[PDB]
């Protein structure tokens, strides 16, 4: 905790850390109930909802989806590859949470019924605090004070165990979401950063480019060792502030050394 406010003191910002061990009970808290913007890690509780709704309607993850070349917004690396192909709903969440693309996270958010689809989502496991308010990519506005498309570390880390580990998604769709969160392309300096190299790991970064604003959440299989979740989120003051994955990671060490981990 001291480590962690001289952490974001030298960051020049606030970073918000929460991170449970799924064993002990044990957890760490630092600002894990502020709320920070949720950027672009809201895309994997994106995939949790079409995975939630494909159990309810076999399907689903196949069904082509047809789009165009007006909605390859910036960094939609995989949707502008199969842009004459079109991609499967399966295809689209494995694309959202493994490279971030933010094409493919609004054709899925269209079909959840946009933000306030996703949000009623959440609202269905038991999260009260996430909201998501636009898509991808005004949500990435990071104005500090504003409460739109933000959640708390803690909220982000409770449903991430319940959509994991817990039983927020049947049997099967459970393993698909970590499937999909082990095999994230786009975060390999944050949290994965702070582990060795025989944990398991899954997890889904934030990154809105602004207000050095970025996060990363994710579920750490510890070796002989029961998985450890957690979320660790930043900001600040300035909108020219950068962001810092470096300070995600020792922010991310600090959580797992606090649980002895």
């Amino acid at each position: 905790a001291e480590p962690f406010a001289k952490l974001e003191q030298d960051f020049g910002g606030s970073i918000g850390v929460y991170a449970m061990d799924t064993g002990s009970g044990a957890t760490v808290s630092y600002r894990a109930e502020e709320r920070f913007p949720l950027c672009s890690s809201f895309k994997g509780f994106l995939a949790a909802a079409v995975l939630a709704r494909s159990q309810q309607q076999a399907g689903l993850l196949d069904t082509p989806i047809r789009y165009g070349k007006n909605a390859l917004v910036p960094w939609s690396p995989i949707s502008e590859k199969y842009l004459t192909t079109g991609m499967t709903v399966a295809e689209l969440s494995a694309a959202a949470v493994q490279y971030s693309d933010n094409a493919a996270a609004n054709l899925l958010l269209k079909e959840l019924g946009g933000p306030a689809g996703l949000t009623a989502f959440m609202r269905s496991i038991g999260d009260t605090t996430f909201r998501l308010d636009r898509w991808e990519l005004e949500l990435n506005s990071a104005i500090p004070g504003d409460a739109r498309d933000t959640s708390s570390p803690r909220a982000v880390t409770e449903s991430l165990q319940k959509l994991t580990l817990g039983s927020a998604l049947a049997a099967p769709q459970r393993q698909q979401f970590v499937d999909w969160l082990k095999g994230n392309t786009t975060g390999n300096h944050r949290i994965r950063a702070a582990v060795p190299a025989d944990w398991a790991v899954g997890d889904k970064t934030g990154t809105c480019g602004v207000y050095g604003t970025a996060n990363d959440y994710a579920v750490v299989w510890p070796t002989g060792r029961a998985p450890i979740v957690l979320a660790v989120y930043t900001r600040a003051p300035n909108k020219d502030d950068k962001h810092s994955e470096a300070v995600i990671a020792a922010a991310a060490r600090l959580a797992l050394e606090g649980l002895g981990v």
